[PDB]
């Protein structure tokens, strides 16, 4: 940990960064550039709350907890060199740096066969994106999402309960195909069914003419808006210009260490090994920005703390469905705590390699959520009947 | 640069590393640790003609390019501590370093459903895996290969040119599935199933018992000896608990910096990047061993000079066929030079994307190999009725 500390991107893994950095107590400089003009904020509620309701002031992120940071809002950095050790900013200035830590997230793929429509095509990643989308969302308009992801599925939630008709394409066989149970995937379609969204699987948008979409069943579909959700790119030009490692995400060991020296990244733009798998991956989630940045961070200031070792998990509201989602999607067995229907839904599911946790999954069950992941941390072997047994009582078993 | 220099592997790689550093003018201190203990070798003729003929002598690789280095042969590294910058040898010993270069290659796979076997199971990596095949490869044997990729096939071709029966099976429904064209691949299959090769496609092996081997439609087949080669995985144990980067292979950039300083990688533990399809890879081929080493060192003697660059491409000998393939296996069209037959082959293919050439195969034709290999490098787009026309003189064109 060289002083003066830069980072570039204002989001989740940025300042959660820098406030572990005062927390840990380095003192030295930090200067912040964030390409967005806006008071640092979370996307999760940008397909939820926000959506429904619009209020930005809501969904700011606490940057008490990081005194003395100059948050340089509405500059891009356009380039690093690390030999020098110096950022080039889009205002015209120059930062000299220590210690660079590169957070600038990713950015929503777009859609080749829709580059050029004549429709309103939007992505929503931002605050932005979601003030866009939210100002077409006209009750009995029509929309169609692309995509199968939970943040396309949040968003269909929303626009139904605002009363927007709904209809969905995705390119696989099931909803959530990325990092979710094939039963919590079946379930989530029958439930975004029941509620009107016209969902067609196993179809790809091969274009669009005068307003209407055209799929590759030979078919189409009108809407108002699209709103396009097949996934996000790493931002990671800046370090591919700099030569660091790089494959769609910035390649980054448990300390944050890009290949380049001084050089660290955190967030969305990694690729990272997921301690599960024991595999490289982009972890796309809210706990990995928070508790990655925290654990670099950490060891920056403390080089006798561990690397991050934290287990992935995130979580989705869609509609009366609060989804919660550990570990790996699957094992070489799944155990069902509860009953799975439409009325009133409320289960479990637990994924096991070997006997030992892999995942998990509650819906509309937080309180069993949290000695889930204290199991699958340990890598627990429970006795399966009664991980079935609805008797069982979790936190106990955790606590033990 | 920091002197001194220690290596961790003494194959293709760290030999063309070492030379490089020689001849580019770093004078400091150069220790290389080597687990074989071997004068070092190249690995291609185990297959080829050291198979047939058993003198190591004809395969030494030349280190007197590579002056005042010390060889510690016969010696393993057991650790690396890249704070306190040592490294601990299994005889006691401990090496200081500056800069450490960890080029300790990769090993074969072993097959799961073989572990257990009661009869000989080989893999071919070493020159002690070489000669215990060939004091095995007894004319009127049998033989079975597991996979379809070139060092088998390899190894197939020199056992029948010794009388040795022998069978395949591939999990595939292809040879060489690794890097080589669809046309490639089933030219050579007719190729060795003339040469009376018994082969085995879309079949796996799920055990064996008292010399016969199990497959997965059921079946059986007997065999005096198996040797499984269904790929290699990196050695990357070292950089694994030393905290670099690692996923099946240490990822590196183009100057060979791994995640933690003072510390590179090259040759096949590595996973970087190929520029052709932009994506990280692990290589497994001969001139990246040698090129990437040469780019690495010289970079670190001279900053100035330009990382690793160099594009893809291997041969293989495989009895009557002299195969060359460079670049990426397919694009968006196939350019078929020549006729491919069995009555005395010899073709040429061009891979190409939008016009542009981004791969090719010669098949007894190395005349052909050089300047398509020009051609690929500046990613030419060339007249394709020309390109197909016998007429055309593939050298002017890459000298134009
Ligand atoms: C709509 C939506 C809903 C989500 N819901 C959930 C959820 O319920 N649960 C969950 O687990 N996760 C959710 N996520 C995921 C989560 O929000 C991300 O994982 C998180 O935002 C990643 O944080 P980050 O700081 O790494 O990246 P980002 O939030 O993308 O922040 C990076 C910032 O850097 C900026 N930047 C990029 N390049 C430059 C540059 N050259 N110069 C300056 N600035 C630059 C970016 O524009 C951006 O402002 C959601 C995401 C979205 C978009
Ligand atoms: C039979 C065979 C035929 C081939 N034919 C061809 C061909 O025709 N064309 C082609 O393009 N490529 C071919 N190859 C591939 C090629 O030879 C490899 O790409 C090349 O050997 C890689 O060189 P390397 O130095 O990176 O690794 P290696 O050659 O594997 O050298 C690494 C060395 O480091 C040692 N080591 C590992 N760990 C330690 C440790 N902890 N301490 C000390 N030493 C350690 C290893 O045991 C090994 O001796 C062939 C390979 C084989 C095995």
């Amino acid at each position: 940990l060289k002083a003066p500390v830069v980072v570039l991107g204002a989001g989740l893994a940025s300042v959660s960064f820098v406030a572990e950095l005062r927390q840990a107590g380095y003192q030295g400089l930090i200067t912040v550039v964030g390409d967005e003009a806006e008071r640092p904020y979370d996307r999760p509620p940008l397909s939820k709350d926000f959506m429904a309701h619009g209020d930005a002031e809501k969904i700011r992120l606490d940057c008490k907890r990081a005194p003395e940071v100059e948050w340089l809002l509405g500059v891009t950095a356009q380039s690093f060199d690390p030999q020098a050790h110096t950022v080039a900013l889009s205002d015209g200035r120059t930062l000299p740096y220590g210690t660079l830590v590169l957070a600038t997230g990713a950015a929503p793929r777009a859609l080749p066969t829709l580059q050029g429509a004549t429709m309103p095509v939007h992505t929503l990643r931002t605050l932005e994106d979601a003030r866009r989308i939210q100002a077409g969302l006209r009750p009995q308009s029509r929309l169609l999402i692309v995509g199968g992801g939970v943040i396309g599925l949040e968003l269909a939630a929303t626009a139904r309960t605002a009363g927007v008709h709904v209809s969905l394409v995705c390119r696989g066989p099931r909803l959530m195909s990325r990092a979710a149970p094939a039963t919590l995937a079946d379930f989530v379609a029958r439930y975004h069914a029941a509620q009107g969204v016209d969902l067609r699987f196993e179809r790809s948008v091969t274009g669009s003419v005068d307003g209407v979409v055209l799929l590759d069943d030979g078919t189409r579909i009108a809407a108002d808006m699209v709103v396009v959700g097949i996934g996000v790119l790493a931002n990671d030009a800046l370090a591919r210009a700099a030569g660091l490692a790089c494959d769609d995400g910035i390649f980054v060991d448990a300390y944050g260490r890009t290949t380049c020296p001084d050089v660290y990244a955190l967030g969305d733009v990694t690729r990272q090994r997921n301690p599960l798998s024991g595999r490289f991956e982009r972890i796309e989630t809210w706990s990995n920005a928070q508790n990655q940045g925290i654990a670099v961070a950490r060891h920056l200031v403390d080089p006798t703390a561990p690397g991050y070792a934290e287990l992935p998990w995130y979580w989705s509201d869609q509609g009366a469905l609060r989804i919660q989602v550990a570990g790996l999607a699957s094992g070489d067995e799944e155990i069902v705590r509860g009953e799975v229907s439409l009325d009133a839904p409320k289960f479990t599911l637990i994924e096991l390699q070997k006997g030992r946790i892999v995942g998990a999954t509650c819906v509309n069950n937080a309180r069993d959520f949290a000695p889930l992941r204290r199991l699958l941390a340990v890598g627990a072997k429970p006795d399966r009947a009664a991980l079935a047994d609805p008797a069982t009582d979790l936190r106990k078993l955790a606590a033990a």
